[PDB]
């Protein structure tokens, strides 16, 4: 359900979409403006904008559209009556659910419940999530050390005016390069970039360093291990430091390929010995599937790589799933109500249009499929490599999630910008990185239209 | 547009509430669960559950459905082909808005914008509002130190690794009683109940105290002045003693009406001098909407009463709102792009229905309607506060805005319960306190429903 290819009318932005831009400056500021878009006119893998352009999408908006624009099935949903009343009348969710809502759970997130996560919240963003997240193992951590007995009343007064011992100075322990999230807490853990994290106060939280691995990886096995050792080990020290400083790490937050921060890989050895580090300390490993979530890494989680039947304790979703939320072990269950919880929680509109939407990777096989388009592309991508070493370097990817380093930034920028002017989006990350996200009904054709059309303009550049 | 009164079939929650609370208690603690409801039934002011009742609803899903269940008018906007991309196509708002995005922001936010607030940014929910009200707090804080320096290359790096100068250990002063929201910036200005609090990490941020008013407010007049200008000298000194601390309070934030503490009020004097002091010691003034806007108190935003040129620098909302954000002053305007930045930073499909809202609030005339309703349901309060002294006193409101205190927590929950089964959903708030969050549609003779149906539970309590 698409377009024949791309079909370029202006540059990009165009006028139409300029003067949109003028008129949000205005009232925020819009300098991180794109373009203004069409989405009635969008369909499938082709975002069309306000000037006519239609463009290949393959950041598919920050990675957060699953089965392409306009999709037949979900418009078929919007249409039935019967759906009217979940667009309308969104629920406190934590105090009067609709009657669907277990057997409409049962439909999506449950479906695809992650091994040994029999528990479930639903939230409405990646950030929440999250924060909700951390909040979940701090109580847990609390839960472990004053074992069954009931608050004291030290904690209870204490905690109402931010002191100890009610508000503990437990830390979570996160990784440079992380991404995960913009509100206060979130953002301690995220070490993406100076403009995330400047002027915002903070938390002394362990940071401990992520692989960076050298490509390619056949040549640099050995270097390879040595580095995700290195890493390993500094987080381990980071823990027992901690420790001694009184501000014990009760989480540890990664994600399975590090996104915002530049795709940084690592393998899955290094992610199994992390998960036991984490548990040998008495750590809740907390995995961030925000963006690897959902399927495009050929895995419906890209944890489920690491082939663990114990892969976390926790693991927080969004982006593709429609509603975020995360899975968790039952022993890290709230003991008491309205320690997890906010007005709306997520919104049943979002568990409708995802259930359908899991139903469409189902029944389509896109999980296999994006495993395959992937292998196109990645191996498209290992070709323009070869053929041009002073523009393109350390590509590297898993399923369509695939990604490769320019000379630098302006480089990076000016691909961009050309790629896009030609009629296909494309996402940096890190300072010199260009990223892909497709939709999962991107295909093998989608990955050659793009191959062909980058290779000519790496002849012209 | 409304059924003509409550109709009960069983005790609520009823056994089919029951049996899906127990299967949601499978997958995630559901013991805040009141009960599961029809939607599809419920309409106006009346909420049908899963066993048939239909009560009529004064707590609004905690207080955040502006126009009542399934709206004929919200009913049509769904119904409509040419809204449908709105709802399956959601974008990355930052980057890549929708072609009306603006225009359709002209039918909604900002045709309700306040005095002085040029500026606005969207949120989904109220704590990410906050949270980013905070930011660029914080933000333009440090931009006034720095004045026309740049970002020192000390900053960058220290930004980073959570350290100082770059993360600056900048404040928010925030009131004893205050809810603000559950994410960990918002948690450390909440000061709520100790279930909100209790084993998370905070921040060390001055905690002043918020007014205790002394009721009938007839009979104490220099009291309550009194009360006032002592909480007022306290904020002072606190952000006299956090700039000596090397902690400077960069903000001030505050409710107009205090909502889960227990709907404390103050005088519109006291908030005027309040934002006096906030401006003298260079405070941004932050004014927490979330739960008093939307047009219960009978103005559209409750710090309207006040009658100030110059109410506040940033202005948060959600809720009734369908749609978070803040309205802010040009001066606050984030010098660069993605500093105040998220995935998808609402949602079209929210503004789509607010825009509709408002259209309504302003055609059927229902701010001045809510303080009409709002009058006669206070003048039944103290009608039965005069009859039952034993149970209920500090009867207080503006607009439906309304609530009272019980003798404690066991009479409260007994009451609300009661009314539950006899057709009337409450909610509580603070220890002891029952409150009111009514919709819009909520009229006079909704007032007088639930004050003979309160009437005949009081007599035979
Ligand atoms: C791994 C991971 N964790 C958490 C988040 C936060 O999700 P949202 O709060 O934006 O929905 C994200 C969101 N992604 C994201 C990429 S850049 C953008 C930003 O805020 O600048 C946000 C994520 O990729
Ligand atoms: C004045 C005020 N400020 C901020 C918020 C946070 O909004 P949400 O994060 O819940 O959307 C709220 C939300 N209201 C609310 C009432 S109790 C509930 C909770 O989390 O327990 C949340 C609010 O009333
Ligand atoms: S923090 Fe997630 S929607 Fe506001």
């Amino acid at each position: 359900f698409d377009y024949d290819g791309p079909l370029m009318k202006t540059e990009v932005p165009g006028p139409r979409s300029r003067e949109l831009m003028k008129q949000l400056n205005i009232i925020q500021n819009a300098e991180a403006v794109h373009f203004f878009c069409n989405y009635e006119e969008s369909r499938g893998n082709y975002l069309v904008d306000v000037d006519g352009n239609r463009m290949l999408d393959l950041y598919s908006q920050i990675s957060s559209i699953p089965i392409g624009y306009s999709h037949p099935a979900l418009v078929k949903l919007v249409q039935q009556p019967q759906n009217v009343s979940t667009f309308i009348n969104r629920p406190a969710l934590g105090i009067l659910p609709p009657e669907n809502f277990v057997e409409k759970l049962r439909e999506s997130l449950l479906s695809v419940a992650p091994k040994g996560m029999s528990q479930l919240i639903t939230m409405a963003c990646g950030s929440c999530s999250n924060e909700n997240a951390f909040k979940t193992i701090f109580m847990w951590y609390r839960s472990k050390e004053r074992g069954e007995s009931a608050f004291s009343k030290e904690e209870l007064e204490t905690c109402m005016i931010n002191q100890a011992p009610g508000c503990p100075d437990y830390s979570i322990l996160s990784f440079m390069g992380a991404f995960h999230g913009r509100t206060m807490g979130c953002l301690a853990t995220t070490h993406s970039k100076a403009i995330h994290k400047i002027d915002i106060p903070s938390f002394d939280w362990p940071i401990a360093p992520f692989p960076r691995l050298k490509y390619p990886l056949e040549e640099f096995v050995k270097e390879n291990q040595q580095e995700e050792a290195r890493c390993l080990e500094e987080v381990e020290d980071l823990i027992v430091k901690y420790r001694k400083k009184k501000k014990t790490v009760a989480g540890i937050i990664v994600e399975p390929i590090q996104s915002e921060g530049g795709d940084n890989h690592a393998s899955d050895d290094f992610f199994r010995k992390l998960r036991d580090i984490s548990r040998k300390h008495g750590c809740a490993f907390l995995v961030d599937e925000v963006q690897t979530g959902g399927g495009s890494t050929g895995k419906f989680w890209a944890h489920e790589h690491w082939g663990l039947d114990d892969p976390a304790d926790v693991m927080t979703f969004s982006k593709k799933m429609m509603t975020g939320g995360f899975f968790h072990k039952e022993e890290f269950r709230p003991n008491a109500p309205y320690r997890i919880f906010n007005t709306w929680l997520g919104d049943p509109s979002k568990n409708l249009l995802l259930a359908e939407v899991i139903n469409i990777i189902k029944r389509e096989d896109l999980l296999s499929n994006a495993a395959h388009a992937g292998k196109v592309l990645l191996t498209g991508l290992l070709d323009l490599q070869a053929r041009y070493p002073q523009f393109i370097s350390r590509v590297r990817g898993r399923g369509t999630f695939c990604s490769f380093d320019t000379p630098d930034e302006s480089i990076r920028n000016k691909l961009i910008s050309i790629a896009r002017n030609k009629g296909v989006m494309l996402g940096g990350c890190g300072d010199k990185s260009i990223r892909f996200r497709p939709t999962l009904v991107f295909r093998d054709h989608h990955a050659h239209l793009f191959l062909n059309i980058f290779s000519d303009i790496l002849a012209d550049f």
